[PDB]
């Protein structure tokens, strides 16, 4: 039904979408609340890894505390958690079809999960659209870290994103990423 | 929910679990028309299963079925609630000649029943459907769980096999199939 936790998620996350950074700050004891948030991030990371068939999580409280990632968490309004998306700027070398490496630092989509029970009901788009508005980035400016097959379809459906230059580094970028690509 | 199709699934598959092989025989319109419906169902299930396990391509399809010794057990929705019927998921199995290391790393030529592909629609995962389907297959195949080899098990599947059949400790292999203590 969702990710259920043995504590008052509503009290902790009063908003439907909660944005947290490396500080994992409780929305306005400090210690007990913050521990609850770390548990949520740990469990979300595990669930996302099971979903994408990863042998280990790529998102955790520990990894959040030591990076400059931003996580957007979607709460179930029916007290449980429905899913999240994690983003961050990363220094990448991107190939440009003259086959040269270009050092860039785009916003990257790093991890993304919606509970199986409510996948394909528009919640992924809900979070993605919120993140786009908050980060003030256009979808074609993004790089995606190891997109899943579901995510590739999602990006093409909602944002008309079509891959551009194939990459060797497991990031994916789309038409519009390069300066000469700006068709409306 | 479930997987829906532009034809009457309940008429095509009268039974809760339908077992099909390379012949793609309609269960007890024209014959070829019903076979086309079956092929469509197998193709679509294969694609869904690949998306579910984050595979870059389907490992199950009508054409692949027709040219192999694989057997598919397809579970239809039997709910009293949902008008053309719906498919919940499937499991595909086949005997394969394998060379498996035992617990002394000695090589053993075996031909176990292998679990090759397995998928339950996301909307109803974790509701016991996979267990029902797995158990039906074991009974019809007359195989015990520890006697199975698993092709490239996903993380969800490893948890599933431990929970339901107490299959947890593996005997390490060099070849991407997985077997459990007790196989020998
Ligand atoms: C960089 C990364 O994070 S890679 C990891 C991405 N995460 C995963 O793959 C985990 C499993 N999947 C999920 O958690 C979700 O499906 C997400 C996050 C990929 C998408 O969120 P949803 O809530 O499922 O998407 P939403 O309902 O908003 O959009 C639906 C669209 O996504 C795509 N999509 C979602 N599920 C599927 C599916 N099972 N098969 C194919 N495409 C799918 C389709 O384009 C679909 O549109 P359609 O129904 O018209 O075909
Ligand atoms: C050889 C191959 O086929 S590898 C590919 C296997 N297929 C996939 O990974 C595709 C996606 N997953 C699925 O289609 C299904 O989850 C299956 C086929 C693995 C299992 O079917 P379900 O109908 O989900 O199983 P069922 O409800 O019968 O059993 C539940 C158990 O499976 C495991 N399981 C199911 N979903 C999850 C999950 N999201 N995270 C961790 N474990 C899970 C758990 O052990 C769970 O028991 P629990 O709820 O007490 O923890
Ligand atoms: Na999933
Ligand atoms: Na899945």
């Amino acid at each position: 039904a969702s990710m259920e936790f043995p504590f008052d998620v509503d009290a902790l996350f009063p908003e439907r979408i909660t944005v947290l950074d490396q500080h994992l700050r409780p929305p306005a004891a400090r210690v007990d609340l913050q521990q609850q948030i770390m548990t949520i991030i740990d469990e979300l990371g595990k669930a996302s890894a099971k979903a994408a068939n990863l042998s280990a999580p790529i998102t955790s409280a520990s990894r959040m505390q030591s990076n400059r990632h931003v996580v957007y968490i979607l709460k179930d309004s029916s007290a449980a958690i429905i899913g999240f998306i994690k983003v961050g700027y990363k220094k990448l070398f991107v190939l440009d079809d003259r086959e040269a490496h270009n050092e860039v630092e785009p916003l990257c989509i790093l991890d993304f999960y919606i509970h199986e029970s409510v996948q394909r009901h528009g919640h992924g788009r809900e979070l993605f659209q919120y993140m786009l508005q908050k980060e003030r980035v256009e979808p074609h400016q993004l790089a995606i870290d190891r997109p899943s097959q579901k995510l590739l379809k999602f990006l093409n459906k909602h944002y008309n994103l079509e891959t551009t230059v194939p990459q060797v580094n497991n990031f994916v970028i789309f038409e519009g990423f390069f300066a000469h690509q700006h068709r409306p």
